[PDB]
């Protein structure tokens, strides 16, 4: 094997046993030590792993920087680029680049486990573009997530690129001749002649190809050779489709898969030059050439630009997507319309002809042979009477599978209305892309009018038929927008050969808004030392790190020497006895070391909160992701194929998956719980007005960037054992280790430094990977770990509870309400875990913020079949406010009265009792409603939205503003408790300790503000290293957002105690530093430590007599939000936000707005985006970011504005502030209720004409439910045109 | 610990001063993140002054849980400290000794 | 203390000692040193940043 010679951040890499396996992470993480780059999906998704890639262009005579996804880029294609990561462009220890201060100062980083990738991402973009425009700035995210930041400070502060939270006057300018330079000796290898090379692996071999005599060879000697060049899609086969290609050609190389051409037909690429060329000389054509001659050329155009990121597009070869050839491929369905001519190659033998119809023959197959290589694709100029379009839909606009896509061209006669050719081809519709040949055949000759719309409509909703089991479901949303495509076309073709003017936005193409961003808080007394940071806006104390990729990260963490891999097995069965194992042909997978099941346990196998559940399946599995047992290997992919081949044989059982089982089947956990207060008999009796309905919320993947993870070190010494967690409850983590162990709990030491993301997923469901990892560890005597994939996570560790409601309200004419009656279902999962409490929360705020006379609401905890679910932010609050919501706006709807006006007059008044009677102190609703009512400018808004409904019959624009109020405190009381542990050491530098973690919310940040407030001195001198306990013991899970409050206490009166024991020495040296009377101390024999901490007092609620208080206060806050959706396809915009949150007086607002953003955006994607889908048999299908789509940069409110409301102190926590964490999550509904109203708009415009309907709409609003509820005369025509012999009169 | 064995003289002194059982007593390590600012061990003092230092931690433990004892006098070690626990009484406390 | 188990990536260290009860440090040649097998680097006072 040739050596693989690279270089990475300068340093020159030189690999003589490349295995063409390893891919560009696993070596910079496992084999150079630069963990900066982290792995967050590993399916091109999350842009965690971006880095950038350097290299000499030959044909281009020139160096390139472009961005790819290290998780996807095997090293074998990398001979002789120049690899920048986090850790190239600067660091804390040296000096941050721009990209990485400017993100850090701008609180653009919470956990930050996206930082490093999204900084690559901007400074990738600098390295293109030392001034971008605002645009372009915006468009290097395509492929970049985070889950913390509401992206707003992401974009505010990178944007400058082109009271406040920052001050940009303090940015470094940007520099370009201080970057790095291009490796000097790869300069001098481009003179060097390329030559073959051959790399040789575990299980493959790779050959690099240099010419296309080789290739062509090649291909020839060994037809089963699999080709790669950006390895997009081979490495997804291979990883996740359990594909092993022994051998592999790799022709990147060759000049004439990377040729150029311009020729008369039309513009020739080869088939290995990435999209991303093809794009950028696509759109030099488009400015150049007349209008008339790029139809096709803006069809692919579009294509791309909702076609995954800058990084995927960057490596993506054009060939590459042609030859993959998937059903929802958003190229083919445009170069098959339009005739994309293809020059296919073998040794000998060459051919160039049109694609059609016929160069697909079956699921992901092609009409290429065996020997043969596409070579190259010619994209043709269309035509005088010639017009394109290309269409696509997914559930999310931002790198997302089309659920239909399609290319559509018609060339008609000379300066002509009639048609000569027609070709309508779309992806989604097929297990290949396919033409609707019967349809267009039929309109050949016919002219472009009416009658054509009418009866192609007809055609395709008979010949594009959909069976009810088609993959992808979403059956009639998909034949739907075929229709809404043509219709679209139909229109833009009609306005080409030249309309209504509330037709014309329906020919529009995306236009993205310019953004805006405000946030106003409030400054800090005038009189307030510059080193007392309380109120003030400090960016985290970790973003700096975070930004340069220093922070450590559980699996950032290196590895012993003798330290070994676990990999789970679990189960594939819903419900089934386990019959076997069979772990012999795992046995035989190198590195082999161990299979792990119960009967290994020493200890207990019986886990969980409520111990309900086995750590390892004993006899039988009850879901699908079920942890059956674990596989132990000297390597991850070592563990993970062993793991792959154990097998399991079952014997199915009665399974029950849904809510809807589980209440036909009487599968509760536990009794029914209820709240209920007055008289319903006597309310509805007196009400004038009665509606009832049935209500669903989906679930909801927490999508931490940082999956599950534990590292477990057996000491060897009385069972002792240190765990470094990623997780939110140290405490249970020790305890469920040592249960299952066998040995007490003082022997287990488990240690946090920071979690990626934990947002209540990793409050209990951390241990199923913790456990077992302990257990093999106890095994081997050896060090083990185990961080989870993205689809093992998605899979195993539950998410949001699934609610479904019955509900019933009785209201006056007026919009009062006088009762109110809602049954809460939820699908708890196979095992109760936190599923109790969390409707216990639920139940505490279906009221939200409205005063209801008479009221019962109950709830109910399905068994089921399906991982068990958890805490999520908001912890059954959300739906519980979602289903109210509900509700209430059906009330204003039906009373024919403003939503507004019936809201504000059914909202509670300070004083007021809740349904579970605690009275309302403080109550700021009215303050940040009317402040939002009034910044927001909802009432002249209301008008234009109107305005703009009736001069558009397409698009519609909703408006929508909502309260909301969240009990703070955990609603079990003894979990109100914290303790801190601080340390003066003599040099008089702080050490604070508390029972809290750091999970991106900036826990420590505020802690060490505190600490500093209360000892006065600055927080220079204060540090917050860990969690662990061995230094705060029996601490409450890190949730219910009371973390700042107790910790905030426990931290105070740890600082009020060493303040009065160096109290004799301050007096005795006044003039004296705070070194000096440390010191003093210290030689007078004072102890310098002392713990801390705090309970939250007059705490205590039965849901038995329905008293005693249930929460320390309330945190408050209102959210006016806009949209706009689009009648045809279920897209949608969201135009502006405002919100206006009561978070008392903020400890830090920089912080706190970034919580509010954060939760919003989160709720956001709940309620309109995010979406699981699972099997009937109860298998999940969405396991990853391409087919779970959670908030992107695009999905943020272009106008987001956020105010924390002015002077409300509040007494009841640490330095008159309030909990912020989860409160804010629910606003996100504003977007929710914004779209429904808009959709009314839609169903009065082309339904039907009752003002008062209440049609059903469940979270979430994903497009598919938009677009189905946006009735039409297409939406009708694809059920009439998919009847009986007699009809009763 | 050096092998003068110290954490096991500590060890019989905290089961004395809880009147527990040593089983129920761990000492895993010294580490400066848990008791700071200490004098190296040395001088044969060692197992006087930590003597007193955990002697008088025990004592602040025992006052605590006194109240749950007094509720539940026949009641089991395990039983007072997860009273307390659930109480939301602190478990953890330092102790000093100064000659 | 070494029976901790050594991390994949973790170094050693050994102290390099004056042979002279007391004498002036004249200069110092790690050249031959540079050469052996795993080589790292010499650590001396100027390395130190505090
Ligand atoms: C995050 C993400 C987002 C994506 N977004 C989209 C999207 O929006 N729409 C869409 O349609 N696709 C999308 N893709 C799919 C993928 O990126 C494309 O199919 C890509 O263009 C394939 O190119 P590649 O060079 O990476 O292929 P590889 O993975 O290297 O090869 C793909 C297949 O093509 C064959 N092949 C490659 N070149 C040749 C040749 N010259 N001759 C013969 N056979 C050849 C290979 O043998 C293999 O079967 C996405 C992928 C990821 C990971
Ligand atoms: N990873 C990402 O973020 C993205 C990936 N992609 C592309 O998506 C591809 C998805 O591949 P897979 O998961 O294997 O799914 P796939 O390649 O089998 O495509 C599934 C889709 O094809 C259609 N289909 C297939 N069989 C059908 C049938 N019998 N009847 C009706 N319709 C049928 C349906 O629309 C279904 O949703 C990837 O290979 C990639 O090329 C596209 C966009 C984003
Ligand atoms: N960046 C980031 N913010 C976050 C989370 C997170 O995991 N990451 N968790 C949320 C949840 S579910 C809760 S309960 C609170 C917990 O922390 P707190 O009590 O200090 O507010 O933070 C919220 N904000
Ligand atoms: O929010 C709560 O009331 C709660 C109660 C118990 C455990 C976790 C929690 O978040
Ligand atoms: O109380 Mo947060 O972890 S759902
Ligand atoms: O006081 Mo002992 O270490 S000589
Ligand atoms: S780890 Fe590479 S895209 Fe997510
Ligand atoms: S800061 Fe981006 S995922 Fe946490
Ligand atoms: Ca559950």
């Amino acid at each position: 094997a040739d050596e693989l010679v690279f270089f990475v951040n300068g340093k020159k890499v030189v690999e003589k046993n490349a295995d063409p396996e390893t891919t560009l992470l696993a070596y910079l993480r496992r084999k150079l030590g630069l963990r900066g780059t982290k792995l967050g999906c590993g399916e091109g998704g999350c842009g965690a792993c971006t880095v950038m890639l350097s290299k000499y262009d030959r044909l281009q005579d020139k160096i390139i920087h472009f961005s790819a996804n290290a998780c996807l880029a095997p090293i074998c294609t990398l001979h002789h680029v120049a690899v920048t990561t986090v850790e190239g462009i600067g660091s804390t220890k040296t000096r941050l680049h721009p990209v990485q201060e400017r993100i850090a100062k701008s609180h653009g980083s919470q956990c930050g486990f996206c930082t490093p990738g999204i900084v690559m991402s901007m400074y990738t973009l600098l390295r293109n573009q030392p001034e971008p425009t605002v645009e372009e700035i915006e468009d290097a995210f395509q492929g970049n997530l985070c889950r913390c930041t509401g992206y707003r400070p992401i974009l505010q502060g990178f944007r400058t690129f082109a009271p406040s939270l920052f001050n940009p006057e303090e940015f470094m300018p940007l520099d370009p001749t201080q970057e790095p330079i291009f490796p000097p000796e790869l300069l001098r290898l481009k003179d060097v002649p390329p030559k073959q090379l051959r790399f040789e692996g575990e299980r493959v071999t790779w050959i690099q190809a240099s010419t296309l005599k080789e290739l062509l060879d090649l291909k020839a000697q060994h037809p089963e050779a699999k080709l790669v060049v950006g390895n997009t899609e081979i490495g997804i086969e291979m990883k996740f489709k359990n594909q092993l290609f022994p051998m592999i050609i790799c022709p990147a190389w060759i000049p004439e898969l990377n040729a150029v051409e311009h020729g008369p037909e039309g513009i020739s690429f080869g088939a290995a030059c990435a999209l991303s060329s093809v794009e950028k000389t696509l759109l030099e054509a488009v400015a150049k050439l007349p209008t008339q001659k790029t139809e096709v050329f803006r069809g692919v155009l579009e294509q791309l630009r909702w076609f995954a990121g800058k990084q995927v597009k960057s490596v993506a070869s054009l060939g590459g997507n042609i030859i993959t050839a998937s059903p929802i491929s958003d190229l083919n369905p445009v170069f098959m319309a339009s005739g994309t001519k293809l020059t296919i190659v073998s040794r000998g033998t060459r051919r160039t002809v049109p694609m059609d119809h016929t160069f697909f023959p079956s699921y992901r197959k092609t009409l290429l042979g065996p020997e043969e290589i596409l070579l190259s694709i010619e994209i043709p100029y269309s035509r005088e009477d010639e017009f394109f379009s290309a269409f696509k839909q997914a559930s999310r606009r931002e790198d997302d599978i089309a659920k239909v896509t399609c290319g559509m061209r018609v060339l008609f006669q000379p300066g002509s209305m009639q048609v000569k050719e027609l070709a309508l081809c779309y992806g989604g519709m097929a297990d290949r892309t396919i033409s609707a040949l019967k349809t267009t055949q039929k309109q050949l000759s016919k002219f472009w009018n009416e009658k054509l719309l009418q009866d192609v409509c007809a055609g395709l909703a008979e010949e594009l038929s959909l069976s009810p089991d088609a993959p992808g479901g979403m059956i009639e949303f998909r034949r739907t927008l075929t229709l809404s495509f043509f219709f679209k076309f139909y229109l833009t073709v009609l306005k080409k050969l030249g309309l209504d003017p509330t037709y014309t936005s329906a020919t529009l193409l995306f236009q993205k808004d310019p953004p805006a961003n405000i946030q106003l808080f409030q400054e800090v007394p005038n009189g307030q030392s510059k080193e007392d940071t309380v109120g003030r806006p400090l960016p985290h104390l970790a973003a700096a790190m975070q930004a340069s990729g220093e922070a450590v990260y559980c699996d950032d963490i290196p590895r012993y020497e003798n330290e070994l891999f676990l990999r789970l097995v679990t189960s594939t069965r819903a419900h089934a006895k386990i019959k076997s194992i069979d772990v012999s042909e795992a046995q035989k997978v190198p590195g082999f070391v161990c299979f792990l099941s119960a009967d290994d346990i020493p200890g207990s196998n019986e886990t969980g909160l409520f111990n309900d559940e086995t750590v390892f399946a004993k006899d039988t599995v009850t879901c699908v992701g079920h942890i059956i047992g674990a596989v132990v290997a000297d390597t991850p992919e070592h563990a993970e194929r062993a793991a792959h081949v154990v097998k399991v044989t079952y014997e199915d059982l009665p399974a029950i998956i849904t809510i809807e089982d589980a209440i036909k089947n009487n599968s509760f956990y536990g009794s029914e719980l209820k709240i209920e207060k007055g008289d319903l008999k006597k309310g509805f009796s007196e009400a004038d007005n009665v509606v009832s309905g049935e209500l669903y919320i989906g679930g909801q993947d927490h999508f931490y960037l940082e999956t599950h993870c534990t590292i477990a070190i057996p000491k060897g010494e009385e069972g002792e054992m240190e765990l470094f967690v990623s997780t939110q409850n140290a405490m249970k983590t020790q305890s469920f280790v040592a249960k299952m162990l066998g040995v007490p709990v003082n022997r287990i030491l488990v240690r946090v430094k920071r979690m990626g993301g934990g947002f209540g997923g990793k409050e209990t469901r951390s241990t199923l990977v913790s456990v077992a990892v302990a257990l093999a560890a106890y095994k081997t005597g050896h060090p083990v770990r185990c961080m989870l994939d993205r689809n093992e996570d998605m899979l195993i560790t539950g998410g949001r509870h699934p609610f479904l409601a019955r509900y019933k309200v009785g209201f006056m004419k007026t919009g009062t309400i006088v009762a109110l009656e809602v049954d809460h279902y939820s699908n708890a999962g196979n095992s109760r875990d936190l599923s109790h409490s969390i409707m216990e929360r639920a139940l505490f705020h279906m009221d939200n913020c409205y005063k209801i006379p008479n009221i019962r609401g109950t709830g109910r905890l399905c068994k089921t079949n399906l991982s068990s679910n958890t805490a999520f932010r908001g912890f059954g609050g959300p739906q519980a406010l979602f289903i109210a919501e509900n509700w209430m706006s059906e009330v204003a709807v039906t009373c024919g009265l403003p939503a507004e006006e019936v809201r504000w007059k059914n909202m509670y008044k300070e004083g007021d009792l809740t349904h579970f009677n605690q009275r309302l102190e403080g109550f700021s609703v009215p303050r940040c409603w009317d402040e939002c009512l009034k910044s927001s400018q909802y009432y002249a808004r209301k008008s234009e939205v109107d305005k703009f409904n009736k001069e558009n019959c397409w698009k519609k624009r909703g408006l929508c503003i909502i309260p909301t109020k969240f009990g703070i405190s955990f609603t079990v009381p003894f979990l109100n408790q914290a303790g801190a542990l601080i340390h003066v050491y003599t040099d008089g530098s702080v050490l604070v300790s508390h029972g809290g973690t750091e999970m991106g919310q900036g826990l420590h940040t505020k802690m060490v503000q505190v600490a500093s407030k209360a000892l006065k001195i600055p927080i220079s001198k204060i540090y917050i290293s860990e969690t662990s306990t061995n230094t705060v013991p029996n601490s409450s899970p890190t949730a219910a957002s009371v973390s700042t409050d107790i910790y905030g206490q426990a931290v105070y009166e740890a600082c009020q105690t060493i303040l009065k024991r160096l109290e004799p020495f301050k007096k005795k040296n006044p003039d004296g530093s705070w070194e000096d009377w440390v010191m003093a101390a210290y030689q007078d024999r004072v102890s310098l430590s002392t713990t801390g901490f705090y309970r939250t007092p007059n705490l205590g609620y039965s849901f038995e007599t329905n008293s005693g208080n249930a929460f320390h206060y309330f945190t408050y806050g209102v959210a006016c939000s806009e949209v706009e959706i689009d009648c045809l396809t279920g897209d949608h915009k969201n135009l502006r936000t405002d919100i206006v949150m009561d978070v008392g007086s903020s400890l830090n607002p920089a912080i706190d707005i970034g919580q509010v953003e954060g939760a919003f955006v989160q709720g956001l994607g709940l309620f309109t985006l995010e979406e699981l889908h699972y099997s009937p048999e109860g298998s999940l299908h969405t396991r990853g970011p391409s087919t779970y789509k959670i908030p992107a940069f695009g999905s943020i409110p272009t106008e987001f504005r956020v105010s924390l409301l002015r002077d409300c102190p509040n007494k009841k926590a640490i330095y008159a502030s309030k909990a912020v964490g989860e409160p804010p999550l629910f606003l996100g509904a504003s977007v929710f209720f914004a779209i429904k109203d808009a959709i009314r708009a839609a169903r009065a415009q082309h339904t039907n004409n009752n003002t008062k309907e209440l049609f059903r709409l469940d979270s979430p609003a994903t497009p598919e439910k938009i677009r189905n509820a946006c009735v039409d005369k297409f939406t009708t025509l694809c059920v009439t045109g998919a009847k009986p012999w007699s009809l009763r009169v």
